[PDB]
RNA sequence: GCCCGGAUGGUGGAAUCGGUAGACACAAGGGAUUAAAUCCCUCGGCGUUCGCGCUGUGCGGGUUCAAGUCCCGCUCCGGGUACC
């Protein structure tokens, strides 16, 4: 064994070991109880940023500790290989998107084997590969036979094809209770981005137009009170008026371009239902012509926004609904907002608001010119984007004008990747011939828009655990035997898009016989983003100029605390405090160069120390050389004892108490590590027990044969226990300490139950809650017993709750 | 304005159970060694007769025998949102 820990010569050769044995490849054993762990896949940007190493650390940890507790464990990586950076990448230099893609998926691979992640590489994916996206085009197409698809115009004024989301949505809600182990905060997001709502839609007829007016109420209890109605500036009824009304005509061109209330009558006249009357139709800018009917009525006296723009624009306000009091409300300054009785209201004075909302539906339902309606906030999904870069939308347009998907025998629509860019326009619509294609014996062109990426990243979780099956999109017994997966670790960021999509994704395939389950993952873990010091001056133009840590040239106070600060050129700096990695501060740290300065363990063992995973962590060089200080007092420790050769066996009964609480404290930390990793998922105080035996371990005697068999028990186990998280030192060391086999298959240590046996307890002694003594007393000890030493101390005996073997409290008197 | 988080030493963070506050590490000070590195110790605040005594988890309160933890106010900090 070399004396010296040296990083260069160990983390290479043990990462070629784990290609060269397959380690970390999986099948679908049935004999084993399955884990599947992910981290969310990487686009290959081109380099691996902190938050990367961060995130597949975490998972790497899971994986790699689920191993050791005897789990098949399937710890997958790909790539998101398709998207806009690879076409803008493209154009600055001079290539295609797909080797420019290539490049960086290798480059990325090669920092992923570096930092020595166990991935199941068998089971690696490229999204862009035809392969994979060959699957999500036949998909889609199943999808539009069975009415989940469709086309239209929509403004984010381009035609685009939709996936019916909404008709998944009351599943999507209602499946969050499952959700038991994902954030609230997430599951909340989801909530209110689904945004469900029960609702009435009333329809009014409108004297000099054409067709009926419908508007869309969650607050048909307050419909006494409508004195107007409002359309938004694209509402149809709006673009009519519009042709007479240039007032109208310059409001509607405005809306489209560049929280005030806004709005120009349309000169139509509406008759309200139940009453008769005429009220004025109006537009307005806060109705969204997206959702609902793009129509509202309006009702001042009782909907904040309805009462500035009546205010605003002389229009009646009107009190329908009464205060918790039972009060006529005070109208004066706002809207009254809260749920209460009818009054003002002809037949639905006195009802409340459940029993109003109900008779006004109802009537209006009889009446023929209302419905209950349930809306959605949720649009349906759009997944077609004028990009070159994306997996191609198997639909054609035959010379009829008739539309339909692109036959079986036509799949996959590859995408051609030897192609120029021009910057302007996707090669596959600049060449005119591409597009023309031959269906059902007609010539026809073929869709020229490609998927949304967010189409490739939905499903390919699942594709994992097939991602050679060439008969199918999923292979179900292999996905459910994989599925659902066991923990799902990635940021927060993609709580309203990713994983809502990935769920309704899973359940589509479930209702397609592909898998078993209801939902994609058990777990999700959102770990914090990683933050670094940020600088910038000011120069002589007032215009700030950022800079890197690195270059502060930092002077602290007697506390350590940075007082003042320059760069090397003499600029005065601010320091602006602990901020999230960006270019624009110019404060990313490169996890390639710290791999390089300290090896992948450290940089491993810091980012898993330093704080919770679902934290903030602060990226201190003084703590990566802490780390890096540790493993050197491990490897040192283990090259002294392994230097005094081999070892008596263990013999537990002839040990000394001092030996045998050494151990004692060996195994606790044992049985403290694995509820940490295991069970609280709280792996920064895992290091900490691990560190603190260590300090104890580097003082024990290593002399006598006893002292020098215990001391092999606990690296062995200390070896271990910093596995999942510094592996090549750990497989080195523990071949130095001739453990069985490598690592890797070694079974994580269990704590002996009769070396924790305690045979006393300390007592802490309280008067008035506040500590006057700490006492020794027996686990065995009866309540008596306990209080009888207590009263003999002498501290105690100057000044009654008892908690066993813990603490006894004296209420003074 | 809005929704959802959060506040413990010089710093990151511990305290899982309401029951010894500050584990572990960083920084700093003293030691061994010749600057650096590494290994030896001290380190919440105040007082101190150097043995300890008192205080302390943003500020108020409530429950309790006991609150960093549970409940309610207030202040301040962070993230998310755009008339659904």
């Amino acid at each position: 064994m070399q004396e010296q820990y040296r990083p260069e010569e160990i983390e290479s050769k043990v990462q070629l070991h784990w290609d060269e044995k397959r380690t970390f490849e999986v099948t679908e054993d049935e004999s084993k109880e399955k884990y599947y762990c992910l981290s969310m896949l990487p686009y290959p940007s081109g380099r691996l940023h902190m938050g990367h190493v961060r995130n597949y650390t975490i998972g790497d940890v899971i994986a790699r500790y689920q191993r050791m507790l005897g789990k098949n464990v399937l710890q997958p990586i790909g790539w998101d290989a398709f998207g806009l950076p690879a076409e803008g990448a493209a154009v600055k230099n001079n290539t295609a998107p797909a080797p420019w893609t290539y490049d960086n998926i290798a480059y990325m691979k090669n920092q992923l084997k570096m930092l020595g992640f166990g991935y199941d590489w068998s089971r690696e994916l490229a999204t862009c590969t035809p392969e994979y996206y060959r699957w999500e085009q036949k998909f889609f197409t199943e999808l539009y036979k069975k009415g989940l698809v469709y086309k239209k115009t929509s403004a984010v004024e381009i035609p685009q094809w939709f996936i019916k989301i909404t008709a998944y949505a009351d599943e999507l809600l209602n499946d969050l209770d499952k959700l038991d182990h994902w954030p609230d905060t997430v599951k909340t997001m989801q909530r209110n981005w689904i945004g469900r709502s029960e609702g009435v839609e009333i329809t009014f007829n409108v004297n000099d137009y054409d067709n009926t007016l419908t508007v869309y109420t969650t607050r048909p209890d307050t419909f006494m009170g409508c004195t107007y109605l409002a359309v938004a500036a694209g509402h149809p009824l709006a673009q009519k008026a519009a042709e007479n009304n240039p007032e109208l005509a310059a409001f509607i061109d405005e809306c489209r371009n560049t929280m005030e209330k806004k709005g120009v009558d349309t000169g139509f006249k509406a008759v309200h239902p139940l009453t008769g009357e005429e009220i004025p139709v109006w537009a307005a800018n806060f109705v969204l012509m997206e959702y609902g009917t793009g129509a509202v009525m309006a009702v001042p006296g009782h909907d904040q926004r309805d009462y500035e723009f009546a205010s605003k624009y002389g229009l009646n306000i009107k009190p329908v609904i009464l205060a918790a009091d039972g009060s006529e409300p005070d109208l004066s300054q706002q809207a009254l907002t809260e749920k209460g009785v009818l009054f003002n209201s002809g037949e639905f004075n006195g009802l409340d608001h459940e029993a109003a909302f109900n008779a006004i539906a109802d009537k209006l339902t009889a009446m023929g010119v209302g419905e209950r309606k349930v809306n959605y906030r949720l649009r349906d999904w759009g997944v077609s984007r004028q990009r070159y870069w994306g997996a191609p939308i198997p639909m054609v347009t035959l010379e009829d004008g008739t539309v339909m998907p692109t036959p079986d025998d036509q799949l996959p629509v590859i995408l051609p990747e030897d192609v120029v860019m021009d910057g302007i326009t996707s090669p596959i619509k600049a060449d005119p011939e591409w597009a023309k294609t031959t269906v059902n014996g007609m010539p026809a062109l073929r869709e020229t828009d490609t998927f949304d990426t967010f189409m490739e990243s939905s499903w390919y979780y699942a594709r994992y655990t097939c991602p050679q099956y060439k008969e199918g999109m999923l292979d179900s017994e292999a996905a459910n035997y994989w599925l659902p997966v066991d923990i799902y670790i990635g940021g927060i960021e993609h709580a309203i898009m990713h994983l809502l999509y990935f769920r309704f994704f899973h359940k589509l395939m479930r209702d397609a016989g592909m898998v078993n389950s209801d939902e994609p993952a058990k777990q999700l873990l959102c770990q914090g983003m990683v933050l670094a010091d940020a600088f910038y001056y000011v120069g002589e133009n007032g215009e700030r100029n950022w800079v890197s840590p690195v270059d502060a040239i930092v002077e602290r106070d007697e506390k350590g605390r940075i007082v003042k600060a320059k760069d090397a050129a003499g600029h005065e700096l601010v320091y602006t405090g602990m901020s999230k990695m960006s270019k624009s501060k110019n404060n990313g740290i490169d996890p390639q160069v710290m791999v390089e300065r300290y090896g992948a363990d450290t940089v491993r063992l810091f980012m898993m120390f330093a704080s919770p995973a679902d934290m903030t962590l602060e990226w201190q060089e003084s703590g990566v050389e802490g780390a890096n200080r540790f493993l050197k007092r491990v490897w040192k420790l283990v090259y002294e004892h392994t230097a005094k050769g081999d070892v008596a066996a263990l013999n537990v009964d002839a040990l000394t108490e001092n030996q045998k609480a050494l151990r004692r404290d060996v195994h606790k930390t044992i049985a403290k590590v694995t509820d940490d990793i295991g069970r609280r998922q709280t792996f920064n105080t895992a290091i900490a027990a691990i560190m603190e035996l260590m300090n104890k371990l580097a003082k024990a005697p290593t002399d006598g044969e006893q002292d020098r068999a215990l001391m092999q028990e606990a690296l062995l186990a200390v070896v271990r226990m910093l596995n999942p998280f510094t592996p090549h030192i750990c497989f080195t060391l523990w071949q130095e300490l001739k453990g069985e086999g490598d690592i890797d298959n070694a079974p994580w240590p269990v704590a002996d139950e009769k070396a924790m046996v305690e045979d006393s307890t300390l007592v802490v002694v309280q008067v008035n809650g506040k500590v006057r003594a700490k006492i020794t007393v027996p686990v065995d000890a009866t309540e008596e017993q306990v209080r009888e030493r207590a009263g003999q101390e002498h501290l105690v005996a100057k000044y009654v709750i008892y908690v066993p073997g813990k603490l006894l409290n004296l209420v003074v008197g």
